[PDB]
């Protein structure tokens, strides 16, 4: 069992280089327009604190230079919405794969196709986090790369990125701009706000661990949602609920363990610790793994 | 800092269907070759003990049937190359890409593109381990499945997945059809012997670390290779030598410690353990991270 991402090849095919002045990330090609974060038209003296309607007015379709692969794009067109730029150029993407785009609720996860002057460099798994931060892999020049999910031969965009906070984790949009969380495309430092544990991805990674034959935390106890939930509380981790009892439905069918018993061997180990062992390989309780995730690979 | 694998674009064109009678894999489907594991003309009464030989003099080109999406390619002539079969076809891939094969080294890392019936279900990072084992997420119908790495525009294939063993680690070949370790492909308990830890990359990791602002574990003390050695070998950690000291290099010079010091602290993390404290958000030593992993991840 593995921290697991779509593959990137639909989205690859989409991913190009946006110049303005001496400042280049990328841009996601679909059809015959390119989406990028706005601060492309920011010089460094300018990403403390820029006034993006004022610096945008100075920029004409010209002052955009796109490339895909060592071909350039024509832009013949542009606007600002949100915190996204829109450049419209001459040419579809023939690589345009079916999408959409969708904001994605906090819990959930998604892949990111982490790319740098337009070129894909590495892929990896992540969650939207309940204070809608990610913790992410990224450099400068990375700005722009997108995250999503695959949906049979659908290719669902759902993050693009666009900064760092102080604490290390990554913040960004939708592909209409829209950041995920408080924050503001601004370079100073932002709070994200306490931070929560996924319970039901937790319970999820439970079930994934029985699945694979580590079994040693099941207890001989049971609890109540409401008793639970006084333990979640205190470790701030999410209140569980029984939609999300009813989601773990199918893991809790496959195991034998019913849901309320694996949250008894949960607040275990939340009061225990795990006393130097492990489960499938880690140390922690693992809370990036939805249990549509756990579904997907344990079949 | 996160456990990335290369974009898949380039190795999912590859990916194809392979049936003989009832038993479905995948193939890798290169100019116009498809390799596979040799197990895809077995039965299920066939894999406690198949004589590969006799059994495949019973088939003929006709009963491989290669499937890649909605069309069927034409087989032309079959052969088995140690524990893989080449089914030549009439068609050459026309998403061939720029490739070699490869058989990599214990303690290097390569990515691995999970599918089943010919279709990519997802792309994770794994590491060759020292008893040539590899702790993949593969179900059945996975085999066929490769690793690679990517050098530029270059696909290196390295692995091709055929089976899991007690433990729940998983063995394979080159592509030539070599296993990695001392594994063969009939369905019977086997034993990989005891593994090592890659020492050479757990430092790797502790730089990376260090680089990403997580420097708890640093203490004021050196020592010497061979009495880093010396507490190496009680914890089975391979030993390390001068070469992997030059390979730390570019690391001990971006962060200003030396490899000696970081050897150090390595000493100290094992015998005194990380009294619940995390690095890069994990509670145990990671070791599938290489030190060219790391330079590319940190630039
Ligand atoms: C892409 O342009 C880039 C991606 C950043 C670079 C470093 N890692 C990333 O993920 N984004 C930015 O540079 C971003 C531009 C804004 C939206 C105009 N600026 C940014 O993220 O600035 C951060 C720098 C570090 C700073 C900080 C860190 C630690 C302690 C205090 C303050 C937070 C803001
Ligand atoms: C692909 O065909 C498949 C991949 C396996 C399926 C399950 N997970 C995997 O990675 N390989 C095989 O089925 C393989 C065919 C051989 C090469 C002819 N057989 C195989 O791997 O058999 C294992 C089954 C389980 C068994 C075992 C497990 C636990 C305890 C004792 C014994 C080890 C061999």
């Amino acid at each position: 069992f593995r921290k697991m991402a779509f593959p990137s090849g639909k989205v690859e095919g989409c991913m190009v280089q946006v110049t303005c002045g001496t400042t280049t990330l990328n841009g996601l090609w679909l059809d015959d327009v390119v989406y990028c974060p706005r601060h492309v038209i920011c010089t460094s003296e300018d990403m403390l604190n820029p006034n993006y309607e004022d610096l945008l007015i100075r920029k004409s379709n010209h002052n955009f230079l796109v490339q895909a692969g060592n071909v350039q794009l024509r832009v013949i067109g542009h606007s600002m919405q949100n915190c996204v730029l829109k450049l419209k150029v001459d040419t579809a993407n023939p690589k345009t794969p079916k999408y959409k785009f969708v904001r994605i609720q906090p819990g959930q996860t998604f892949s990111v196709l982490a790319c740098y002057n337009g070129s894909p460099s590495g892929v990896y798994q992540c969650a939207m986090r309940p204070n809608f931060t990610i913790k992410g892999s990224f450099l400068n020049g990375s700005c722009g790369s997108v995250g999503f999910n695959i949906d049979y031969d659908c290719v669902s965009f759902c993050y693009m990125h666009h900064m760092e906070l102080p604490t290390g984790v990554h913040a960004g949009t939708d592909l209409e701009g829209n950041f995920y969380g408080p924050f503001v495309d601004r370079q100073t430092a932002q709070a994200a706000g306490t931070d929560t544990t996924i319970t039901v991805n937790v319970l999820a990674w439970l079930y994934a661990a029985v699945i694979n034959g580590d079994r040693w935390f099941l207890n001989r106890f049971t609890t109540t949602l409401n008793d639970f939930n006084l333990v979640a509380m205190k470790y701030n981790y999410e209140p569980l609920t029984q939609d999300h009892v009813d989601i773990l439905g199918p893991l809790s069918a496959q195991t034998g363990i019913a849901v309320l018993d694996m949250c008894a061997s949960l607040k275990e180990l939340l009061q225990n610790g795990m006393n130097g062992r492990t489960i499938l390989g880690s140390a922690l309780l693992e809370d990036e793994f939805t249990p549509f995730d756990v579904v997907r690979q344990c079949s």
